[PDB]
């Protein structure tokens, strides 16, 4: 199996025949993902058909977004650090979709099983705006400029799954323990490797795309050292401080420091796979719901 294209990041678009087996397809593809930080995998149609949309009323209901996170991001130019502070509230998908009305991208009581049944036509967001490359570019530029002006909110690490219970192909929830990611515009994930240096799949079920950045394994030593130049204090005692604190570095910056930085856009109905020793970070282009798990190939 070869890659179909590159955005700096390999893009694989296999037939259902090869995509069929998750551990075989990941075993045959590991060499590419072990060079670049991440890898995109666009699934065949025979896969999509296996999905049940719109999600049943109950499914849309089981979605609980507990302890939302608000991020105060402090920094000047390409160098920022976030401090997560939790809200004790918990949201449902409808409240979340509503909440996203306060987190708009720049231009240029009690609920009932009936409410979610009504919501089966209202759960998605318009996407004819994220097709424009210049639009995405514009947003990303605004994102980095205005990082420290607003505090974004992220419904991250919320246990659950909206994959079909009987889906036995590439089902994040059940692999041979998954979490949902309720995204809002400007919600960010800082630079990091996975716990115990595992892999991870990330599939967007619906909503706005994500911006991804990764460090080619080759340059992870340059990267780690540079991030020591910066944030000298945080680096002092702690050897694994990138796993401790939340730092944000822009590609443009890293690039102009000898550090290669991959970048790609992650759309709904697509998988991102991160690999051991592949640093990654980014943000969400708006309201969305994703699902992910850490895993190993041995
Ligand atoms: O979706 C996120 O918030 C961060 C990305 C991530 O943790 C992953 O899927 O590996
Ligand atoms: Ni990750």
């Amino acid at each position: 199996a070869p890659s179909e294209i590159v955005g700096g990041v390999p893009v694989f678009k296999p037939t259902y025949e090869q995509f069929e087996d998750f551990y075989a397809y990941c075993k045959a593809i590991n060499k590419y993902g072990m060079k670049s930080g991440v890898v995109k995998v666009i699934p065949p149609k025979e896969w999509k058909d296996k999905l049940d949309l719109p999600y049943s009323a109950e499914t849309l209901q089981k979605i609980k977004i507990k302890s939302p996170i608000q991020q105060h991001i402090s920094g000047n130019k390409g160098l920022f650090m976030v401090q997560n502070v939790e809200k004790n509230k918990t949201y449902n998908i409808i409240q979340w979709k509503d909440l996203s009305k306060d987190y708009v991208p720049p231009e240029d009581s009690s609920f009932n099983i009936d409410d979610f049944e009504q919501f089966r036509t209202e759960y998605t967001i318009d996407l004819s705006d994220f097709q424009n490359t210049e639009r995405l570019k514009f947003l990303e530029e605004y994102y980095w400029k205005t990082l420290n002006f607003t505090t974004p909110m992220y419904g991250a690490d919320t246990p659950g799954s909206i994959f079909p219970e009987g889906l036995n192909v590439w089902n994040v929830a059940k692999l041979p323990d998954s979490y949902l990611y309720a995204g809002l515009w400007k919600a960010s994930f800082s630079w990091h490797l996975e716990d115990q240096d595992l892999y991870s799949i990330n599939y967007i079920h619906f909503g706005a795309p994500k911006q991804w950045y990764s460090i080619p394994q080759e340059d992870r030593f340059k990267f780690y050292k540079f991030m020591q130049e910066q944030f000298p204090e945080e680096a002092k005692n702690c050897p694994e401080f990138l796993r401790h604190k939340m730092f944000l570095a822009s590609p443009k910056l890293l690039q102009e420091n000898g550090i290669r930085c991959n970048e790609i856009v992650h759309h709904e109905g697509e998988f991102m796979i991160t690999y051991p020793y592949g640093y990654h970070a980014g943000f969400n282009y708006g309201y969305n719901l994703a699902e992910s798990v850490n895993f190993a190939l041995e």
